[PDB]
């Protein structure tokens, strides 16, 4: 069985509250930890793919205009940030309909009334109130068990399907209502470790101020009698204290001196900041600005652990938001073909590395074209629909489109075919003259 | 539940105030932290593309003249700097209209009266006053909840859409009014860490001044009788103190000496400066001039964490300003096509690295042209509209524009087709003679 001390040590990590989370979020370290996690994932942006190869130019211009008027980038960045701050975040796609009870029925893609998608809003948890139906609470076997069917925001109750909910680590069922059916907040995860790190960082300067504590053993009952000339003389000493002046003090007087050793505070401070980074799932290079004291220099393992793992998780968190946004944008406006989202690579590599990447990819393209695998048209389309490739602005023209020809093998094929015709004709002449 | 001590330790990080921010901003550390963040992002500048290939030269010259008269670079640099200093900055695009209530209606791109865009101004937060409407305060579900609809600057109330607002980390809703609906100021983030770092930097010289504290134990009740010849003798000793003369002092006198150990102050100082860099999200190489003591040498991870992440954040902060500026600079004047801004890469790499970059890109260009992917015209246009590429003055002529010919494959194609004509004619002659 679990011991009582370990049991109530673990049980005391309870939910702290939305007010406490908002109050603690003012601190720089928790703000940074909740901020530069999905912001880096959202940095490189996305690209539109659709069933067709290239979207129509007017369609792309309209999509860009609507995205800029809706502020999608800032929206999902704030979504991730406050989802990390609090336990959960709610994104409501505002859309206009004639029926006052529109946000009561389950969300239907047919209920459009075109030209009605006005934008999105993000509601903090204390402004909302999850509502459980009896069908969503009675049956553990139900796939919507302990999943809020409705959310009372301002009097009215928005249905679950209408809005998009992003939540934290999803605590177990028995204590899911204790988190108001949200998630475990990163503020609750790091309001203690951050405080310990900051206070240890505080203690070294403050103790260094009172490092040296030189004291003098004066006959105090003799200083009692005057105590004005005595204080004046010692104030003069303290004012003109120097490493060349000499202090005269009588017999039966010691004047000892003590000092503190502060060499071991740095290890404690950086050990706590490393744990801040550990809880934040973000490298200490990103949070602290560099690797902490004595730790091994950050490497390929940490770069793939951060740039690839956590950013892909944040991108799959963003994906419901972008998917519903593009549904309610495309289908609501006059379109013909549905839309889908491709995520740009998030490596943020330097210019030299980007050039090396482009050169190696060009070598692969040349090898494939020369071997006759892919036509240059595919390479043209890849360069056009590939940012950071050097050429995002080429033309509207078309390449050969024949499966891996290139001018070299085009000339070779024409010359070989004509020479083959010549040789077959000369062979037929040889048959005729030999016969 | 959060404890009382941790709770009121976190609650104490309140909003210091605009006066406090302005007063603290005089310090060098906070000024540098707020300065060299978006200034580096703005250094490399931008380029203009529009829907067309190249803007007409008269239009480009007019745009350059207007940008120089409006000092756009300096304004956006100051915008980022004081946005970091205070919690929020307001940029108002001044424009003239007949209606004295012009800055009351929501901003409309049609309300131009051409030749009226006179420039931009930046209003400090204490000169402004946000105003919230009942529609912007009653509904948490509203998209503009807790977003000031109007800003009283000088009596009159400018609408939100008319002006561009850049704000800090956007505190949560319950304490958003406590920041006057702005952002969390970087001065509030670093007025204590900066003080601790500077005071620790002060302590080591000041204490090193009073490092040695040699004292002499003379019978003071004997010195008291004369105390003038005694003072003169000791003053003579202190004046002619040297490591060769000898000091005579009678029996029952000790003359001990104390000294302080200061080898551990450097660790504290360079830990606190590293923490200041951590707050500023700026490398210690940029702030302190070099990596601090002991810490691993700054590398590729920190360069991609600063040059790519934070500077792109500053660029997307700048983007509303440039977008509105070009809206009211293009459409206000006589133009035909809208404008779009592209951002130069911000790496500031050395000349040798730039040459290697250009050489590798030229290798990619040669590979693609030889394989028949891209025509040399695209490479010419890229070089023309690519700064730091060596060629930015070339000529106004055109390349082949056929997709990937080059003179080599042009001559090869002509010769191959001609030899094909040869071989096919000889084949026809061979069949004619064989028949």
């Amino acid at each position: 069985v679990v011991p009582t001390m370990l049991q109530d040590w673990y049980n005391s990590q309870g939910f702290i509250g939305y007010q406490a989370c908002a109050i603690i979020s003012q601190h720089w370290l928790v703000d940074k930890a909740c901020s530069m996690s999905g912001e880096d994932a959202a940095r490189n942006g996305w690209e539109l793919k659709s069933d067709g190869r290239k979207l129509s130019d007017e369609q792309s211009a309209l999509i860009a205009r609507r995205d800029m008027e809706f502020r999608v980038k800032d929206n999902l960045v704030e979504l991730n940030r406050f989802k990390n701050v609090f336990g959960v975040r709610i994104a409501l796609f505002v859309v206009e309909s004639d029926d006052p009870d529109y946000y009561e029925k389950p969300f239907n893609p047919d209920g459009i009334t075109p030209g009605s998608y006005k934008g999105i809003s993000q509601i903090d948890p204390y402004w909302a109130m999850p509502q459980l139906t009896a069908g969503s609470t009675a049956d553990p076997s139900s796939e919507h068990f302990y999943e809020p069917d409705f959310w009372i925001i301002s009097g009215k109750k928005y249905h679950r399907s209408h809005l998009v909910v992003v939540r934290g680590p999803q605590p177990p069922d028995i204590l899911k209502p204790t988190y108001i059916f949200g998630g475990i907040p990163l503020t609750q995860r790091i309001y203690e470790r951050v405080y310990a790190a900051e206070r240890t960082a505080n203690e070294a300067p403050l103790l260094a101020m009172s490092k040296r504590t030189s004291t003098i053993h004066v006959d105090v009952e003799k200083a009692i009698a005057n105590e004005d000339a005595f204080n004046a003389r010692l104030a003069f000493w303290i004012a003109n204290r120097d490493n060349h002046g000499v202090k005269v003090l009588g017999t039966d007087e010691s004047m000892e001196q003590f000092d503190t050793n502060l060499a071991d505070f740095d290890s404690i401070i950086m050990n706590q900041y490393q744990l801040v980074a550990a809880i934040a799932k973000t490298p200490a290079t990103k949070l602290l600005g560099t690797s902490p004291k004595g730790f091994n220099a950050t490497g390929e393992h940490e770069t793939i652990s951060y740039h690839e793992e956590l950013e892909s998780i944040q991108e799959h968190i963003f994906d419901p938001l972008l998917e519903r946004h593009y549904l309610l944008l495309a289908k609501s406006e006059e379109i013909d073909v549905q839309l889908e989202i491709v995520w740009n690579p998030v490596d943020s590599t330097s210019s030299q590395q980007q050039a090396e990447l482009n050169n190696k990819k060009a070598a692969t393209d040349e090898i494939y074209i020369n071997s006759g695998v892919v036509s240059p048209d595919e390479v043209r389309e890849r360069l056009r629909d590939d940012p950071r490739s050097g050429y995002n602005r080429l033309t509207d023209d078309q390449a050969e489109t024949e499966p891996g020809m290139s001018p070299e093998n085009l000339a070779e094929f024409e010359k070989a075919g004509a020479q083959s015709a010549k040789a077959k004709g000369e062979a037929e002449r040889a048959e005729a003259q030999a016969g």
